[PDB]
Protein backbone atom coordinates (compact mmCIF):
# COMPACT_ATOMS: atom_id res chain seq x y z
CA UNK A 1 0.00 0.00 0.00
CA UNK A 2 0.94 3.70 -0.32
CA UNK A 3 2.28 4.87 3.13
CA UNK A 4 2.24 8.86 4.13
CA UNK A 5 3.41 9.27 8.09
CA UNK A 6 3.20 12.64 9.15
CA UNK A 7 4.77 14.10 12.91
CA UNK A 8 7.38 16.50 13.90
CA UNK A 9 11.12 15.88 13.45
CA UNK A 10 11.41 14.18 16.40
CA UNK A 11 11.46 10.62 17.24
CA UNK A 12 8.74 10.97 20.30
CA UNK A 13 5.42 9.13 19.17
CA UNK A 14 6.22 8.38 16.31
CA UNK A 15 9.29 6.11 16.37
CA UNK A 16 7.32 3.27 17.27
CA UNK A 17 5.87 3.77 13.80
CA UNK A 18 8.94 3.92 11.80
CA UNK A 19 10.51 0.81 13.72
CA UNK A 20 8.21 -1.19 12.49
CA UNK A 21 8.06 0.00 9.08
CA UNK A 22 11.92 -0.53 9.13
CA UNK A 23 11.92 -4.07 10.38
CA UNK A 24 8.90 -5.12 8.65
CA UNK A 25 10.57 -3.35 5.50
CA UNK A 26 7.63 -1.52 4.46
CA UNK A 27 8.23 1.82 2.14
CA UNK A 28 6.67 5.33 3.35
CA UNK A 29 6.91 8.64 3.26
CA UNK A 30 8.45 9.69 6.49
CA UNK A 31 7.15 13.33 6.55
CA UNK A 32 8.16 15.98 9.72
CA UNK A 33 6.94 19.22 9.25
CA UNK A 34 7.91 21.84 11.50
CA UNK A 35 5.79 24.42 13.75
CA UNK A 36 5.14 26.54 11.00
CA UNK A 37 2.99 23.75 8.89
CA UNK A 38 1.15 22.69 12.20
CA UNK A 39 -2.04 24.96 12.49
CA UNK A 40 -2.35 24.26 8.67
CA UNK A 41 -2.15 20.74 9.13
CA UNK A 42 -3.99 20.31 12.40
CA UNK A 43 -7.12 21.93 11.32
CA UNK A 44 -7.65 19.38 8.94
CA UNK A 45 -7.11 16.08 11.32
CA UNK A 46 -10.47 14.74 12.94
CA UNK A 47 -8.70 14.74 16.27
CA UNK A 48 -6.23 17.54 16.37
CA UNK A 49 -3.22 15.22 16.96
CA UNK A 50 -0.08 13.75 15.15
CA UNK A 51 1.17 11.54 14.33
CA UNK A 52 -1.27 10.03 11.50
CA UNK A 53 -0.76 8.02 8.78
CA UNK A 54 -2.36 8.02 5.44
CA UNK A 55 -2.72 4.95 3.89
CA UNK A 56 -4.23 4.92 0.39
CA UNK A 57 -5.62 8.22 1.65
CA UNK A 58 -7.57 7.42 4.59
CA UNK A 59 -6.12 8.75 7.27
CA UNK A 60 -5.43 6.79 10.99
CA UNK A 61 -4.31 8.15 14.12
CA UNK A 62 -2.73 7.29 17.22
CA UNK A 63 0.52 6.03 17.37
CA UNK A 64 0.14 2.73 19.31
CA UNK A 65 -3.24 2.28 17.38
CA UNK A 66 -1.78 2.63 14.12
CA UNK A 67 1.82 0.75 15.58
CA UNK A 68 -0.65 -2.30 16.08
CA UNK A 69 -2.53 -1.96 12.95
CA UNK A 70 1.44 -2.45 11.15
CA UNK A 71 2.40 -5.29 13.25
CA UNK A 72 -1.03 -7.43 12.70
CA UNK A 73 -0.40 -10.83 11.21
CA UNK A 74 3.54 -10.36 11.97
CA UNK A 75 5.83 -12.05 14.29
CA UNK A 76 6.45 -8.91 15.83
CA UNK A 77 3.08 -8.90 17.38
CA UNK A 78 2.89 -11.62 19.22
CA UNK A 79 2.78 -15.18 18.91
CA UNK A 80 0.01 -16.18 20.77
CA UNK A 81 -3.55 -14.10 21.25
CA UNK A 82 -2.04 -14.32 25.21
CA UNK A 83 0.92 -13.35 24.38
CA UNK A 84 -0.59 -10.15 21.93
CA UNK A 85 -2.32 -9.24 25.40
CA UNK A 86 1.20 -9.42 27.27
CA UNK A 87 2.46 -7.12 24.32
CA UNK A 88 0.01 -4.18 24.31
CA UNK A 89 0.04 -4.41 28.28
CA UNK A 90 3.77 -3.81 28.17
CA UNK A 91 3.02 -1.11 25.31
CA UNK A 92 0.32 0.73 27.65
CA UNK A 93 2.42 0.33 31.35
CA UNK A 94 5.42 2.04 29.18
CA UNK A 95 3.13 4.77 27.40
CA UNK A 96 1.46 5.63 30.83
CA UNK A 97 4.57 6.28 32.32
CA UNK A 98 6.02 8.04 29.60
CA UNK A 99 2.60 10.53 29.22
CA UNK A 100 3.71 11.39 33.05
CA UNK A 101 6.20 13.84 32.01
CA UNK A 102 5.67 17.61 31.44
CA UNK A 103 6.74 17.46 27.51
CA UNK A 104 5.07 20.95 27.24
CA UNK A 105 5.59 22.66 30.30
CA UNK A 106 6.50 25.96 29.51
CA UNK A 107 8.55 27.04 33.27
CA UNK A 108 11.79 25.66 32.81
CA UNK A 109 11.98 25.32 36.77
CA UNK A 110 8.90 23.04 37.17
CA UNK A 111 9.67 21.05 34.41
CA UNK A 112 13.25 20.27 35.45
CA UNK A 113 11.85 19.02 39.16
CA UNK A 114 8.87 17.63 37.58
CA UNK A 115 10.82 15.35 35.27
CA UNK A 116 13.82 15.16 38.61
CA UNK A 117 10.93 13.91 40.30
CA UNK A 118 9.51 11.28 38.25
CA UNK A 119 13.43 10.01 37.59
CA UNK A 120 14.20 10.18 41.41
CA UNK A 121 11.11 8.12 42.39
CA UNK A 122 8.46 6.72 39.59
CA UNK A 123 11.07 5.69 37.05
CA UNK A 124 13.56 3.27 39.44
CA UNK A 125 9.93 1.91 40.70
CA UNK A 126 8.76 0.99 36.83
CA UNK A 127 12.78 0.20 36.30
CA UNK A 128 12.24 -2.46 39.07
CA UNK A 129 9.21 -4.00 37.44
CA UNK A 130 10.60 -4.13 33.98
CA UNK A 131 13.63 -5.67 35.24
CA UNK A 132 11.68 -8.78 36.89
CA UNK A 133 9.19 -9.25 34.53
CA UNK A 134 11.71 -9.52 32.16
CA UNK A 135 13.84 -12.17 34.55
CA UNK A 136 16.80 -13.74 32.37
CA UNK A 137 14.77 -14.49 29.37
CA UNK A 138 15.60 -12.98 26.40
CA UNK A 139 13.10 -10.74 25.33
CA UNK A 140 10.13 -9.08 26.95
CA UNK A 141 7.65 -11.66 25.85
CA UNK A 142 8.00 -15.09 24.60
CA UNK A 143 10.92 -15.98 22.89
CA UNK A 144 10.94 -13.49 19.91
CA UNK A 145 11.54 -9.69 19.26
CA UNK A 146 7.95 -8.40 19.68
CA UNK A 147 7.13 -4.18 19.48
CA UNK A 148 7.10 -4.36 22.78
CA UNK A 149 11.22 -4.71 23.06
CA UNK A 150 10.93 -1.71 20.44
CA UNK A 151 8.87 0.59 22.30
CA UNK A 152 11.00 -0.50 25.43
CA UNK A 153 14.17 0.64 24.04
CA UNK A 154 12.17 3.36 22.85
CA UNK A 155 10.68 4.58 25.38
CA UNK A 156 14.32 4.33 27.65
CA UNK A 157 16.54 5.96 24.98
CA UNK A 158 14.02 8.87 25.53
CA UNK A 159 14.39 8.84 29.38
CA UNK A 160 18.16 8.05 29.40
CA UNK A 161 18.57 11.97 28.05
CA UNK A 162 17.41 13.17 31.14
CA UNK A 163 18.58 10.54 33.71
CA UNK A 164 22.05 8.75 31.87
CA UNK A 165 22.44 6.43 34.91
CA UNK A 166 18.60 5.29 34.69
CA UNK A 167 19.77 1.40 33.62
CA UNK A 168 23.28 1.56 36.09
CA UNK A 169 21.72 -0.54 38.24
CA UNK A 170 19.94 -2.68 35.41
CA UNK A 171 22.14 -4.88 33.12
CA UNK A 172 19.24 -6.77 32.23
CA UNK A 173 17.58 -3.80 30.84
CA UNK A 174 20.42 -2.49 29.06
CA UNK A 175 21.04 -5.81 27.19
CA UNK A 176 17.79 -5.66 25.96
CA UNK A 177 18.26 -2.49 24.22
CA UNK A 178 21.43 -3.40 22.41
CA UNK A 179 19.53 -6.51 21.25
CA UNK A 180 16.89 -4.36 20.08
CA UNK A 181 19.16 -1.64 18.45
CA UNK A 182 21.15 -4.84 16.78
CA UNK A 183 18.95 -6.17 14.86
CA UNK A 184 19.89 -5.40 11.15
CA UNK A 185 17.19 -3.33 9.79
CA UNK A 186 16.87 -1.68 13.34
CA UNK A 187 20.72 -0.78 13.44
CA UNK A 188 20.41 0.06 9.81
CA UNK A 189 17.60 2.56 10.84
CA UNK A 190 19.15 4.19 13.89
CA UNK A 191 21.98 5.21 11.42
CA UNK A 192 19.84 6.71 8.88
CA UNK A 193 17.61 9.09 10.62
CA UNK A 194 17.57 12.79 11.41
CA UNK A 195 19.56 13.42 15.06
CA UNK A 196 17.06 15.25 17.07
CA UNK A 197 17.37 15.30 20.77
CA UNK A 198 13.84 14.18 21.44
CA UNK B 1 -11.15 -21.29 31.34
CA UNK B 2 -11.67 -19.46 34.59
CA UNK B 3 -11.84 -15.64 34.80
CA UNK B 4 -11.82 -13.84 37.98
CA UNK B 5 -11.79 -10.20 37.55
CA UNK B 6 -10.04 -8.13 40.49
CA UNK B 7 -10.51 -4.31 40.35
CA UNK B 8 -12.17 -1.55 43.12
CA UNK B 9 -15.74 -2.13 43.83
CA UNK B 10 -16.66 0.36 40.84
CA UNK B 11 -16.87 0.93 37.05
CA UNK B 12 -13.56 2.37 36.80
CA UNK B 13 -10.75 0.70 34.20
CA UNK B 14 -12.89 -2.45 34.79
CA UNK B 15 -16.14 -1.46 33.65
CA UNK B 16 -14.80 -2.47 29.54
CA UNK B 17 -13.85 -5.87 30.50
CA UNK B 18 -17.24 -6.32 32.70
CA UNK B 19 -19.60 -4.94 29.43
CA UNK B 20 -17.47 -7.46 27.03
CA UNK B 21 -17.95 -10.71 29.33
CA UNK B 22 -21.87 -9.82 29.69
CA UNK B 23 -22.23 -8.85 25.61
CA UNK B 24 -19.95 -12.61 25.16
CA UNK B 25 -21.81 -14.25 27.80
CA UNK B 26 -18.93 -15.66 29.78
CA UNK B 27 -19.05 -16.01 33.19
CA UNK B 28 -16.53 -14.95 36.00
CA UNK B 29 -15.83 -14.23 38.69
CA UNK B 30 -16.21 -10.26 39.73
CA UNK B 31 -13.57 -9.81 42.78
CA UNK B 32 -14.47 -6.08 44.34
CA UNK B 33 -11.83 -4.86 46.54
CA UNK B 34 -11.56 -2.34 49.78
CA UNK B 35 -9.28 0.30 49.72
CA UNK B 36 -7.64 -1.21 52.78
CA UNK B 37 -7.03 -4.81 51.36
CA UNK B 38 -5.43 -3.48 48.20
CA UNK B 39 -1.88 -2.90 49.38
CA UNK B 40 -1.00 -6.31 50.11
CA UNK B 41 -2.62 -7.43 46.83
CA UNK B 42 -0.59 -4.38 44.80
CA UNK B 43 2.83 -5.64 46.31
CA UNK B 44 2.48 -9.16 45.01
CA UNK B 45 1.49 -7.41 41.39
CA UNK B 46 4.15 -7.14 38.70
CA UNK B 47 2.93 -3.98 37.60
CA UNK B 48 1.07 -2.44 41.00
CA UNK B 49 -1.88 -2.31 39.10
CA UNK B 50 -5.26 -2.54 38.58
CA UNK B 51 -7.81 -3.99 37.05
CA UNK B 52 -6.11 -7.49 36.29
CA UNK B 53 -7.81 -10.63 34.78
CA UNK B 54 -6.83 -14.04 36.28
CA UNK B 55 -7.42 -16.71 33.39
CA UNK B 56 -6.36 -20.36 34.39
CA UNK B 57 -3.38 -19.18 36.81
CA UNK B 58 -1.72 -16.41 35.14
CA UNK B 59 -2.42 -12.43 35.68
CA UNK B 60 -3.31 -10.30 32.88
CA UNK B 61 -2.99 -6.51 32.99
CA UNK B 62 -4.26 -3.18 31.76
CA UNK B 63 -7.70 -2.63 31.01
CA UNK B 64 -7.55 -2.43 27.09
CA UNK B 65 -5.11 -4.96 26.38
CA UNK B 66 -7.18 -7.21 28.28
CA UNK B 67 -10.15 -5.49 26.39
CA UNK B 68 -8.86 -5.76 23.34
CA UNK B 69 -7.34 -9.71 23.84
CA UNK B 70 -11.30 -11.05 24.52
CA UNK B 71 -12.66 -9.24 21.83
CA UNK B 72 -10.33 -10.80 19.37
CA UNK B 73 -12.17 -13.38 16.49
CA UNK B 74 -15.41 -11.36 18.19
CA UNK B 75 -18.10 -9.37 16.34
CA UNK B 76 -17.03 -6.54 19.15
CA UNK B 77 -13.27 -6.37 17.22
CA UNK B 78 -13.97 -4.42 14.11
CA UNK B 79 -14.92 -5.95 10.71
CA UNK B 80 -11.29 -5.27 8.75
CA UNK B 81 -8.08 -4.79 9.73
CA UNK B 82 -8.42 -0.73 8.89
CA UNK B 83 -11.55 -1.09 11.46
CA UNK B 84 -9.82 -2.87 13.97
CA UNK B 85 -7.04 0.18 13.99
CA UNK B 86 -9.90 2.75 13.84
CA UNK B 87 -11.17 0.90 17.24
CA UNK B 88 -8.32 1.27 18.94
CA UNK B 89 -7.46 4.92 17.85
CA UNK B 90 -10.92 5.96 19.09
CA UNK B 91 -10.49 4.25 22.45
CA UNK B 92 -6.98 5.85 22.77
CA UNK B 93 -8.50 9.46 21.91
CA UNK B 94 -11.10 8.18 24.92
CA UNK B 95 -8.58 6.49 27.53
CA UNK B 96 -6.03 10.24 27.07
CA UNK B 97 -8.66 12.09 28.28
CA UNK B 98 -9.68 10.06 31.36
CA UNK B 99 -6.22 9.27 31.97
CA UNK B 100 -5.73 13.20 32.57
CA UNK B 101 -8.29 13.01 35.78
CA UNK B 102 -6.32 13.14 38.90
CA UNK B 103 -8.73 10.02 40.07
CA UNK B 104 -6.27 9.59 42.78
CA UNK B 105 -5.67 13.26 44.34
CA UNK B 106 -5.37 13.41 48.23
CA UNK B 107 -5.98 16.97 48.29
CA UNK B 108 -9.92 17.88 47.85
CA UNK B 109 -9.31 21.47 46.73
CA UNK B 110 -6.65 20.81 43.85
CA UNK B 111 -8.19 17.71 42.64
CA UNK B 112 -11.96 19.53 42.52
CA UNK B 113 -10.28 22.66 40.50
CA UNK B 114 -8.30 20.52 38.46
CA UNK B 115 -11.72 18.64 37.29
CA UNK B 116 -13.39 21.72 36.93
CA UNK B 117 -10.54 22.54 34.08
CA UNK B 118 -10.87 19.25 32.30
CA UNK B 119 -14.53 18.64 32.33
CA UNK B 120 -15.26 22.96 31.08
CA UNK B 121 -12.00 23.71 29.38
CA UNK B 122 -11.26 20.14 27.24
CA UNK B 123 -14.39 17.71 27.65
CA UNK B 124 -16.50 19.80 25.30
CA UNK B 125 -13.62 19.89 21.96
CA UNK B 126 -13.67 15.89 22.40
CA UNK B 127 -17.68 15.96 22.29
CA UNK B 128 -16.82 17.86 19.35
CA UNK B 129 -14.40 15.77 17.56
CA UNK B 130 -16.30 12.45 17.98
CA UNK B 131 -19.81 14.08 17.08
CA UNK B 132 -18.05 15.14 13.94
CA UNK B 133 -16.57 11.85 13.07
CA UNK B 134 -19.40 9.67 13.89
CA UNK B 135 -21.44 12.09 11.64
CA UNK B 136 -24.42 10.22 10.57
CA UNK B 137 -23.12 6.97 11.28
CA UNK B 138 -25.01 4.13 13.08
CA UNK B 139 -21.65 3.33 15.20
CA UNK B 140 -18.43 4.85 15.91
CA UNK B 141 -16.22 2.25 13.75
CA UNK B 142 -18.35 0.68 10.51
CA UNK B 143 -21.95 -0.83 10.04
CA UNK B 144 -21.94 -3.13 13.81
CA UNK B 145 -20.85 -2.44 17.70
CA UNK B 146 -17.96 -2.78 18.45
CA UNK B 147 -15.98 -2.46 22.25
CA UNK B 148 -15.04 1.06 21.40
CA UNK B 149 -18.89 1.84 21.05
CA UNK B 150 -18.85 0.42 24.77
CA UNK B 151 -15.89 2.61 26.02
CA UNK B 152 -17.80 5.57 24.60
CA UNK B 153 -21.15 4.54 27.03
CA UNK B 154 -18.78 4.37 29.53
CA UNK B 155 -16.28 7.33 29.57
CA UNK B 156 -19.36 9.01 28.68
CA UNK B 157 -21.71 8.13 31.72
CA UNK B 158 -18.86 8.86 34.16
CA UNK B 159 -18.57 12.50 32.90
CA UNK B 160 -21.92 12.91 32.88
CA UNK B 161 -21.80 12.12 36.88
CA UNK B 162 -19.72 15.49 36.88
CA UNK B 163 -20.64 17.58 34.18
CA UNK B 164 -24.87 16.64 33.37
CA UNK B 165 -24.78 19.43 30.21
CA UNK B 166 -21.72 18.05 28.63
CA UNK B 167 -24.22 16.30 25.81
CA UNK B 168 -26.67 18.83 25.39
CA UNK B 169 -25.84 19.63 21.97
CA UNK B 170 -24.55 16.37 21.04
CA UNK B 171 -28.04 14.66 20.36
CA UNK B 172 -26.36 12.15 17.98
CA UNK B 173 -24.10 11.05 20.88
CA UNK B 174 -26.78 10.30 23.27
CA UNK B 175 -28.56 8.25 20.41
CA UNK B 176 -25.11 6.06 20.61
CA UNK B 177 -24.66 6.07 24.46
CA UNK B 178 -28.91 4.83 24.16
CA UNK B 179 -28.14 2.66 21.38
CA UNK B 180 -25.30 1.00 23.72
CA UNK B 181 -27.49 0.97 26.69
CA UNK B 182 -30.30 -0.96 24.74
CA UNK B 183 -28.27 -4.34 23.53
CA UNK B 184 -29.70 -6.54 25.46
CA UNK B 185 -26.67 -8.52 27.47
CA UNK B 186 -25.82 -4.18 27.97
CA UNK B 187 -29.06 -3.37 29.45
CA UNK B 188 -28.82 -6.22 31.55
CA UNK B 189 -25.81 -6.20 32.89
CA UNK B 190 -26.36 -2.05 33.34
CA UNK B 191 -29.88 -3.03 35.31
CA UNK B 192 -27.70 -5.86 37.31
CA UNK B 193 -24.02 -4.10 38.25
CA UNK B 194 -23.18 -2.44 41.72
CA UNK B 195 -24.42 1.02 41.63
CA UNK B 196 -21.57 2.69 42.42
CA UNK B 197 -20.70 6.19 41.76
CA UNK B 198 -17.64 5.61 39.65
C1 LIG C 1 -13.40 4.62 31.86
C2 LIG C 1 -12.32 5.12 32.79
C3 LIG C 1 -12.56 5.22 34.14
C4 LIG C 1 -11.57 5.69 35.00
C5 LIG C 1 -11.80 5.78 36.46
C6 LIG C 1 -13.00 6.16 36.98
S1 LIG C 1 -12.61 6.05 38.72
C7 LIG C 1 -10.91 5.53 38.59
N1 LIG C 1 -9.92 5.23 39.53
C8 LIG C 1 -9.83 5.58 40.89
C9 LIG C 1 -10.65 6.53 41.53
C10 LIG C 1 -10.49 6.80 42.87
C11 LIG C 1 -9.50 6.12 43.62
C12 LIG C 1 -9.29 6.38 45.06
O1 LIG C 1 -8.72 7.40 45.44
O2 LIG C 1 -9.71 5.47 45.97
C13 LIG C 1 -8.68 5.17 42.97
O3 LIG C 1 -7.72 4.50 43.67
C14 LIG C 1 -8.86 4.91 41.62
N2 LIG C 1 -10.80 5.47 37.28
C15 LIG C 1 -10.33 6.07 34.49
C16 LIG C 1 -10.10 5.98 33.14
C17 LIG C 1 -11.09 5.50 32.29
F1 LIG C 1 -10.84 5.43 30.97
N1 LIG D 1 -1.82 9.16 22.59
C1 LIG D 1 -1.58 9.96 21.40
C2 LIG D 1 -0.87 11.27 21.73
C3 LIG D 1 -0.93 12.19 20.51
C4 LIG D 1 -0.41 13.57 20.86
O1 LIG D 1 -0.78 14.16 22.09
N2 LIG D 1 0.37 14.16 19.96
C5 LIG D 1 0.99 15.44 20.23
C6 LIG D 1 2.40 15.43 19.65
S1 LIG D 1 3.47 14.36 20.64
C7 LIG D 1 0.20 16.63 19.73
O2 LIG D 1 -0.34 16.67 18.44
N3 LIG D 1 0.05 17.65 20.56
C8 LIG D 1 0.22 19.02 20.09
C9 LIG D 1 -1.10 19.61 19.67
O3 LIG D 1 -2.15 18.98 19.95
O4 LIG D 1 -1.18 20.70 19.05
C10 LIG D 1 -0.72 9.21 20.44
O5 LIG D 1 0.10 8.36 20.88
O6 LIG D 1 -0.84 9.43 19.20
N1 LIG E 1 -3.81 2.31 31.96
C1 LIG E 1 -4.06 1.46 33.11
C2 LIG E 1 -4.29 2.28 34.41
C3 LIG E 1 -4.23 1.34 35.63
C4 LIG E 1 -4.33 2.07 36.96
O1 LIG E 1 -3.52 3.18 37.21
N2 LIG E 1 -5.23 1.65 37.86
C5 LIG E 1 -5.41 2.39 39.11
C6 LIG E 1 -6.86 2.41 39.58
S1 LIG E 1 -7.97 3.03 38.30
C7 LIG E 1 -4.60 1.83 40.23
O2 LIG E 1 -4.17 0.51 40.20
N3 LIG E 1 -4.39 2.65 41.26
C8 LIG E 1 -3.94 2.22 42.57
C9 LIG E 1 -2.45 2.38 42.63
O3 LIG E 1 -1.83 2.86 41.65
O4 LIG E 1 -1.81 2.03 43.65
C10 LIG E 1 -5.23 0.56 32.80
O5 LIG E 1 -6.06 0.85 31.89
O6 LIG E 1 -5.35 -0.52 33.43
MG1 LIG F 1 -3.00 4.92 26.52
Amino acid sequence: PNYKLTYFNMRGRAEIIRYIFAYLDIQYEDHRIEQADWPEIKSTLPFGKIPILEVDGLTLHQSLAIARYLTKNTDLAGNTEMEQCHVDAIVDTLDDFMSCFPWAEKKQDVKEQMFNELLTYNAPHLMQDLDTYLGGREWLIGNSVTWADFYWEICSTTLLVFKPDLLDNHPRLVTLRKKVQAIPAVANWIKRRPQTKL
